């Protein structure tokens, strides 16, 4: 029997996938998780006692982004091993393709939280390899179900690319992406490139956005905005065609913006 249900904060959440919590934890009808330190527990009573005792009111690591009540914490896998292991076990409940949960030292984790009077409440995260040979600026990215499709995933996607910009590099999320992950990345890519085309070669768009040329090309192909000439993809769009796409339905929800002014981060 596997963990099939968790209590975290004020949410009960059904699992989507197997995650390798220890066997005696999976046998319980429900797993209880401290929303601040991510300690997982077998019983409501041990959960209630921990809450009265736990002094954490936010993730560990350093707050590298804060605007109003939106906050991002950078957490090194080597400095906060247990925390990051528990984060990975949590994420695996909602990610089919994640495979790494206990060797967290090669990773840095970026925790998105939403703050109120009580503390900084975890929304989701993405992990990133400290040294990515394949040029991946995201290893795994996960939004907890009650926060999905509400702008938090787009924020985190945009955030990963702001780091890539500061690193003077391009990057792409590690594949395979989840079903909702694909739609989210394609929508973010379209929004960003269409906005830049409204306000340029494919190499220019890549340097301005840190989106890889392949991801730019595949996105422009889905928008039918690229011509092919003698082995080279070429951007072929009229300023009116861009506006037609942009005012369409799906680009109407107001995003949580990444304000680079509020991002306190220096590249390694
Ligand atoms: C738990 C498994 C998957 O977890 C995720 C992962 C990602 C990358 C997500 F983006 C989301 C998510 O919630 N997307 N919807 S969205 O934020 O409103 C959005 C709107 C427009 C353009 C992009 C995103 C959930
Ligand atoms: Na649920
Ligand atoms: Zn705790």
């Amino acid at each position: 029997k596997y963990v099939d249900k968790i209590h975290i904060g004020n949410y009960e959440i059904d699992a989507w996938y197997f995650s390798p919590f220890p066997e005696d934890y999976g046998k319980q009808p429900k797993l209880w998780l401290c929303e601040y330190c991510l300690k997982y527990m077998k019983y409501e009573k041990s959960y209630r006692f921990h809450l009265g005792q736990c002094q954490w009111r936010q993730p560990p690591g350093k707050e590298i982004y804060r605007k109003s009540n939106i906050s991002v914490h950078e957490v090194d896998g080597k400095d906060h091993k247990i925390y990051c292991q528990n984060l990975c076990l949590l994420a695996k409940l909602f990610l089919d393709h994640k495979t790494l949960y206990f060797d967290v030292e090669p990773f840095v984790f970026y925790i998105l939280t939403e703050v109120d009077r009580q503390g900084a409440h975890i929304v989701g995260y993405f992990s990133k390899e400290k040294e990515s040979p394949d040029g991946n600026n995201v290893s795994c990215i996960m939004i907890l179900p009650p926060y999905q499709r509400r702008g938090y995933g787009r924020f985190l996607i945009a955030f990963s690319y702001e780091l890539s910009k500061l690193e003077s590099t391009v990057g792409s999320p590690e594949k395979p992406l989840s079903d909702l992950g694909k739609l989210s990345y394609r929508s973010y890519w379209s929004s960003v490139l269409l906005e830049n085309l409204r306000d340029l070669s494919i190499k220019d768009l890549s340097q301005m956005t840190s989106i890889t040329q392949n991801d730019i090309i595949s996105t422009l192909q889905s928008l039918n905005m690229v011509k092919y000439w003698k082995g080279q993809h070429v951007i072929c769009v009229t300023p009116k065609l861009v506006e037609e796409h942009l005012k369409s339905a799906q680009y109407k929800k107001p995003p949580i913006t990444v304000d680079s002014v509020c991002l306190k981060w220096a590249p390694p």
